[PDB]
């Protein structure tokens, strides 16, 4: 009846947003599991006379690499602009010998069910959107355990071929050097998790266990029952933070290793061809789009696979160590620290002089009762997962998300604040609200450095009805107020929330505005196109405040509970 | 289908759970379906027609189409919602009140109104497959919702002004004096709740609402029915309610014991007109268990000034003299500036400083004010400003025509930031599916607009940002120490809100302070509506996310202006 | 009751049924309670003639049309319709104006309070089923829970 | 193993006067009119699929 | 309306002078004239009216 | 080949004007 009084399609402000990338990062331990228990139950139906390099340890280490080159296929020839870690990769005629290799080397079937979740997606409203798997986020006390690399597993060929008749012939596999980062000798047994010192000894966690096969040299006559045989002369190189590229360390395109790894690529790309019945290349893959890249699979806070304590060489017999022992090399689930101190404050020795609940100092009155949650290993190795789809509540297609290794893993985050929008404001603005669910990983704990995870525990959702906060007039901080003498009535003290008997053992605060979080994301964005920083990178503690509470949530376990090693 | 998926066997082993039952309430602001009621009468309804009926009239007809929007919400409430509010409860819907409830359920209504009710038709949520929306006025109370829920009594004394010449003043005067009802012992009329009569003289400022309620009374119309007489006067009375015995549904749909007569005739002599001269042949009946994702569409607007207010009028003996913008919204009690410094409460504060340590002591040496000002009110800033368009499920702006008119829309004044509570994977995924009252405020802390309480309109900041809460978001903790600790705490990670005398907000975190409107609510219990029972929606993007389509335009009385 | 718990106790296991988020022990033989109860009200309301003082305080009208609704077509497992059976409506023979039906019309507290099992009471046991509390169990702060102020 | 959800129960006040036993065993309080059907659909539910 | 023709009532008389011209009878000469005085609204300035 | 890149359709500004009534009086010594 108004239809065309009001005229509302020639009468709006419309403005779809601004552009916006986010970067997916998969922890490559779940892909390298699967891939591990693939190599299990069907590499006794192969023939590998014709070949001096293959081996189980090889074919693993060739299905993580083409993982990691189509990682480095859709950053380079996909994403706009490309990371500038792809643009340190030169273009002389050595690298694409080695990118035109893996760019048509045969894959199986398998690979490509984990490589279709990491298709590039655009939002449909959100149209300037993106989200697109890079390592363009990548830094190495941030990420590196996380990410498998392949050179691990042409150490693990070199060990499966040797004629020893050890009892456990993988503790020499977790002896190898990887990598000198900077001052630092980082072994297999530093990324793996496997090989700890106290005399050495060995945890067996559900990585280790699944990739200790591959390494086992008590079957090494069914390898060596053929004409030629040749191990990998893997050169271990040495980076800093302003050398380390994360392309030319997973990818092995070093100078003094290029041909090495083109033998590499070229050897198993015959082999998964004439054995595997390998028919597709990553060539024509790398340009399609799906939605399942906003599927991912949110975690608590689990034990790590790994710890950065400094190991010396392993001259003895390794014994057997368990959980508590290598937590307390790993530094996770320490108990509260003692209270040194070193510091005092200045209480008044009057105390009628000021008014009490306005002085922030106590009389040495309540002590706190925040206390960390120590290592269990029912907590932190059996805790549940969460499923997330923001698209379809199937739980068939998560099918590959427990395989993928897209993940939130979130320790002690309990809520992420929203900016409302504001209708006088210009839209574009009010349409680029895009992280808001991320944290500036200035803030973020390192997993891989030498730093202590005290996991202080997230409040019980055991309540009785729902709770919320909201936040006025600024949402940027949190106002503390600071009054004068004279005011005009009484405040009352019934909106403060105090956090009683702080004495730096303990969190002080609970805010984090724009050492003290403990998240990992895949989910990524950098604000620049340099180098990543600590100041540039933000990891995503959720998706929910993108795609809504109206979202799919199912729980399921871990994959080690749902995939067998056998 | 894949290696492992016989092994690992998700369909067998995930928990699956979409949340516990819940149910949405929306509360349409009815003054913009009024809006569009009364221009859709002006141009159907010439002075120079319609003479021989005698209960017809614009006010009446537009009393008529308001009349039809709050039954329909009484029988989605009644017959849809499950189970019915408190107030519909009390509603003797089988024996006593039976054929009026029948009579505004085989209505006739002009195909006009159904563009608006489309809007209101109820919906479940396809994941979230326990969350219903649906429309219903069991959360409503009379402080709270009370201009903004626009009366049919208020269309009725509006006809019968139209019939009589009063000693000294006109129709649209003596519109104004007339009471609607006696809520407690205050005296609340039209010019309270249309804002068109304040205060010993009596001024007169048509704001947007009262200018396009004017053309119901103006000089030609009441010139038209003193010489032409046929129109009879309804024989309405006026109810007495306080907190306990006031229920919208009677209100509204003229429930009274004693206005069972009136209201029936009201309902048939209106109902053969519009199936005589407007065409109309649609009923409500079956339309209320119709369903659609409109419901969901809303107007997210910022500070708007007030079309009512509260403050008691005496009766209009002279003629009244004419009002301006700044003077209602004195009286309106809205945008008004920064309170005085009374310095009635006296701090303590030591004559040595050197004897605490002063960055941890809350009060001053009187030094650094407060630049917290309160923004004032403006014409432009507060009558013309810029709506947004919320639509979760598709991006057309030919789909927002409807929900301009429909009334849905959340009025944010000062807030700033909610917090979503992020999934405990450690804990029941009924829990963790069942996080429905984030982005909610309970309207215990929610200003009151019908109350004669005052609006200071601190500004929201000028528009990343991002906010993180670790261990509890419950509460956000202000560190209070103990005298030995172990390394000095940073100072610099707090934000100080210096000098707060008790006329400026201290804090900024609420656990009265918001100024917030929404149609979106929730009622806690089958119960009647109290204040620690509410929730205030203030935004839907928690539930939807940002990849919902936002638009944005102008005023409903910018679009169809005057 | 004392049925209904053995029954949920060979029902339900606790390595069982963990993707409900309202669904316990304590629940389900809240429920089976609740549902005969829900009986006794149907038949008072609906067949027996008049209905007493207490089912015509209820506005099964129009305010609670939507539960007594849902009682009505609530599903309920085969085990509970054992002891229903017990509960219906008969009229005598030769004493053809002798009716026999079951009711809660002469229901005082003080009389009637222990020997008709509330179901509120296993509602407030799957309440503290979910947390932890200080110093006692949840059987002990189950036996502490409130169900009414009379 | 937490999934289980808390019923946001509100506690009856009675006396002489007020007590019904259809209203305190039926949950038919006026506050707990949402609490009672979200129970009867929920329990409905799982003794439809499971039981 | 125009503020000339708010000002012309609708009372019953000149209802009746109204309804006598709106139905008076006119030859097809005069609407060669009066088909050039039809309301007439832009395109693309789409609340420009004529 | 930009189209979908620049998506101008979805980053333009559009308003139609505001609303102008012109009056036209005819001189009547013609007809």
């Amino acid at each position: 009846i108004f239809a065309k009084e009001i005229d509302l399609p020639r009468n709006v402000i419309q403005h779809s947003g601004n552009k916006f990338i986010l970067d997916v990062v998969p922890d490559s331990r779940f892909p390298t599991f699967a891939i591990t228990e693939f190599v299990q139950r069907s590499f006794s139906n192969f023939t590998f006379e014709q070949y001096s390099y293959v081996s189980p340890a090889s074919l693993v280490g060739y299905l993580v690499y083409m993982i990691h080159a189509f990682v480095f296929l859709v950053d380079a020839f996909e994403r706009s602009p490309m990371s500038a870690y792809a643009s340190e990769i030169d273009a002389s005629h050595a690298y694409l010998r080695i990118i035109d290799a893996f760019s048509d080397a045969y894959i199986p079937d398998f690979l490509f069910e984990i490589l279709d979740t990491y298709l590039s997606h655009r939002l449909d409203i959100r149209s300037k959107l993106e989200m697109n798997v890079s390592y363009g986020s990548v830094l190495y006390k941030y990420d590196a355990p996380r990410i498998v690399a392949p050179s691990i597993f042409l150490l693990a060929h070199n060990q499966l071929i040797s004629q020893s008749r050890e009892s456990t012939a993988y503790e020499k596999w977790l002896d190898s050097i990887v990598i000198h980062y900077s001052r630092a000798v980082i072994r297999v047994g530093n990324l793996v998790g496997g090989l700890y010192q106290s005399t050495h000894f060995t945890y067996r966690n559900w990585f280790a266990r699944s990739l200790s096969r591959l390494a086992d040299s008590a079957t090494h006559r069914t390898h060596l029952r053929r004409p030629m045989i040749s191990e990998f002369d893997y050169n271990i190189p040495s980076v800093n933070n302003n050398t380390y590229n994360p392309y030319v360390h997973l990818l092995m395109l070093e100078p003094n290793n290029r041909n090495i790894t083109l033998d590499f690529i070229r050897s198993l790309s015959s082999f998964c061809s004439t054995e595997l019945k390998a028919t597709r290349t990553l060539r024509d893959h790398i340009s399609r789009r799906s939605a399942a890249i906003s599927r991912c699979v949110i975690k608590g806070p689990e034990a790590p696979t790994w710890h950065s304590s400094p190991l010396d060489d392993l001259k003895e017999k390794s014994k057997q160590g368990n959980f508590s022992q290598f937590c307390e090399v790993a530094k996770f689930g320490l108990p509260r620290k003692e209270n040194s101190e070193s510091y005092t404050f200045k209480f008044p020795k009057d105390a009628s002089t000021i008014d009490t609940a306005f002085y922030l100092i106590q009389e040495n009155g309540r002590s706190s009762v925040l206390d960390p949650t120590t290592a269990d290993e029912e907590l932190h190795t059996e805790g549940m997962n969460l499923l997330f789809d923001p698209y379809d509540d199937e739980s068939s297609a998560h099918y590959a998300t427990v395989l993928s290794g897209k993940l939130i893993q979130n320790s002690n985050i309990d809520g992420e604040t929203l900016l409302l929008p504001d209708p006088t404001t210009g839209l574009a603005r009010t349409n680029s609200r895009y992280l808001q669910g991320s944290v500036l990983i200035r803030n973020v704990l390192p997993e891989f450095d030498q730093h202590e995870i005290r996991l202080f525990p997230r409040y019980p959702q055991i309540s009785r009805l729902s709770a919320s906060l909201t936040l006025l007039f600024n949402m940027r901080q949190v106002w503390i107020p600071r009054f004068k003498q004279k005011v005009d009535e009484q405040p009352k003290l019934s909106n403060f929330s105090w956090n009683e008997g702080c004495d730096g053992t303990v969190p002080s605060l609970n805010v984090v505005t724009a050492q003290q979080v403990i998240l990992w994301s895949s989910y990524r964005h950098v604000s620049n196109s340099d180098r990543p920083t600590v100041d540039t990178v933000y990891y995503y503690s959720t998706l929910e405040l993108l795609f809504g509470t109206r979202s799919s949530m199912m729980q399921t376990y871990n994959l080690h509970q749902l995939l067998s090693l056998h």
